[PDB]
C-alpha cells in the first residue's frame, strides 16, 4: 500500500485530511477524515475559509436527491442539500464509486479558518448519518461497488502558522511498515460509532480503582474527529489529580489544567519525566482479556509555538473532560496503528512507526492481562420513547 502511505495532511489541533476528487472531471478537495461521524459533506457554496468548493454544475454525473439535510450540533450546524456523484482518492484505492454527498450550502461554526480542508469524510456506521441511517455512508458505498476489503488503517503522526502534520489512510488493508511489534484488537460493541470497551485505567502504573462502567459513561468511542483524549466527568477528575500529583515539582495555573492556557519551558528543556504514563486497558477479543495502550506526555501536552516567546517550548494539556463518554481522539491515536477492521467488528492497536519519544519511555501496546470472573464494563444507555418508536425495516 506504498502509493496510500504518508497521504494525509493538517495543521495540529485543526483535523486530518485526505485529498478525495467529486463529479466528472474530477474537482480535487481536501476532506477530514472523520471516524466519528458518518455522512460525506463538502462545501458546495463560497465561504469566507473556502478558497474552493464542490461545484455541482460543473459535473456531468452529479444528482440532485431532491432532499435536504439539516446537522445541529454543539455550537454549531451544518446543511444543504443531498445527491450523489462520481468519488475517488487520488491517493488511496485505485476506484471510482457512486456516493451520497451532502452539498453544504450554509453552515455555522463548520469550517476551521486555515485547516486547509473543505469537506468531511464520516468513516462510522449509517446508524448515525443524518437524516437518517437510509443515508449510505462513503465506506459502505465504497465496499458494495468494488472488491476493496471492509476495512481501513489509520496513522496519524503527530512561528506565524501551526504545526503541519501527517499521517496515512490506509484503505482495504492493513501495512506492516507502519507500526512494530504486536497488533492487539478490541470488539466494536455495537456498528454505531466505533465503540470499544475500557476495562481499567492507570496514571503511572497505579490503578484509579473506579467502577468500570465509569470509563464508558456514556460510551467509550475512537475517534479521528476529536483532537483530545476525552473522559466522563469523575474520570476526568481522578486524571487531573492523579497527573497534578506526579507533576507537583511544577505549580500550573487552574487554565493550564482546563486546556485554556499553555505552559512552557526553555527550548528543549521540558521536563518530560515528571509526567505519567497513562494506561488504557481495553477488552480483549477473548473474555477474560484485556491489553493496554500506554500514552505518553508527548501525546497528551501538545506542542503550541508561542509569536511573544519563540525560545520556548509551550505545551497545550490535551485531555479534557466530557459529557458523553471517553473519546480516544487524535492524542490517543497519534500514539497508534490502528486498524478499523469492519469486516471482523475489531478496531486493531500497535505501537506506531512514527510515534514522539524519548529515550526513556514509549508508547506502548501490551498484553493479555487475564482477569478472573471479568465483570461487564458497558454502560446501558437509557432508552427514550423516541428511540424506542423507530421502526428498523
Ligand atoms: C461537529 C461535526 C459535524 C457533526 C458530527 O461531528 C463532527 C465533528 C465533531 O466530532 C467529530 N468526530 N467530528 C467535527 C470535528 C472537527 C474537528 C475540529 C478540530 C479537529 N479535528 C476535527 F475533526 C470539525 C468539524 C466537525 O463537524
Ligand atoms: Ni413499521
Amino acid at each position: 500500500f506504498v502509493e496510500m502511505v504518508d497521504n494525509l495532511r493538517g495543521k495540529s489541533g485543526q483535523g486530518y485530511y485526505v485529498e478525495m476528487t467529486v463529479g466528472s472531471p474530477p474537482q480535487t478537495l481536501n476532506i477530514l477524515v472523520d471516524t466519528g461521524s458518518s455522512n460525506f459533506a463538502v462545501g458546495a457554496a463560497p465561504h469566507p475559509f473556502l478558497h474552493r468548493y464542490y461545484q455541482r454544475q460543473l459535473s456531468s454525473t452529479y444528482r440532485d436527491l431532491r432532499k435536504g439535510v439539516y446537522v445541529p450540533y454543539t455550537q454549531g450546524k451544518w446543511e444543504g442539500e443531498l445527491g450523489t456523484d462520481l468519488v475517488s482518492i487520488p491517493h488511496g484505492p485505485n476506484v471510482t464509486v457512486r456516493a451520497n454527498i451532502a452539498a453544504i450550502t450554509e453552515s455555522d461554526k463548520f469550517f476551521i479558518n486555515g485547516s486547509n480542508w473543505e469537506g468531511i469524510l464520516g468513516l462510522a456506521y449509517a446508524e448515525i448519518a443524518r437524516p437518517d441511517d437510509s443515508l449510505e455512508p462513503f465506506f459502505d458505498s465504497l465496499v458494495k461497488q468494488t472488491h476493496v476489503p471492509n476495512l481501513f488503517s489509520l496513522q496519524l503522526c503527530g512561528s506565524e502558522v501551526l504545526a503541519s502534520v501527517g499521517g496515512s489512510m490506509i484503505i482495504g488493508g492493513i501495512d506492516h511498515s507502519l507500526y512494530t511489534g504486536s497488533l492487539w484488537y478490541t470488539p466494536i460493541r455495537r456498528e454505531w460509532y466505533y465503540e470499544v470497551i475500557i476495562v481499567r485505567v492507570e496514571i503511572n502504573g497505579q490503578d484509579l480503582k473506579m467502577d468500570c462502567k465509569e470509563y464508558n459513561y456514556d460510551k467509550s468511542i475512537v475517534d479521528s474527529g476529536t483532537t483530545n483524549l476525552r473522559l466522563p466527568k469523575k474520570v476526568f477528575e481522578a486524571a487531573v489529580k492523579s497527573i497534578k500529583a506526579a507533576s507537583s515539582t511544577e505549580k500550573f495555573p487552574d487554565g493550564f489544567w482546563l486546556g485554556e492556557q499553555l505552559v512552557c519551558w526553555q527550548a528543549g528543556t521540558t521536563p518530560w519525566n515528571i509526567f505519567p504514563v497513562i494506561s488504557l486497558y481495553l477488552m480483549g477479543e477473548v473474555t477474560n482479556q484485556s491489553f493496554r495502550i500506554t500514552i505518553l506526555p508527548q501525546q497528551y501536552l501538545r506542542p503550541v509555538e508561542d509569536v511573544a516567546t519563540s525560545q520556548d517550548d509551550c505545551y497545550k494539556f490535551a485531555i479534557s473532560q466530557s459529557s458523553t463518554g471517553t473519546v480516544m481522539g487524535a492524542v490517543i491515536m497519534e500514539g497508534f496503528y490502528v486498524v478499523f477492521d469492519r469486516a471482523r467488528k475489531r478496531i486493531g492497536f500497535a505501537v506506531s512507526a512514527c510515534h514522539v519519544h524519548d529515550e526513556f519511555r514509549t508508547a506502548a501496546v501490551e498484553g493479555p492481562f487475564v482477569t478472573l470472573d471479568m465483570e461487564d464494563c458497558g454502560y446501558n444507555i437509557p432508552q427514550t420513547d423516541e428511540s424506542r418508536s423507530h421502526h428498523h425495516h
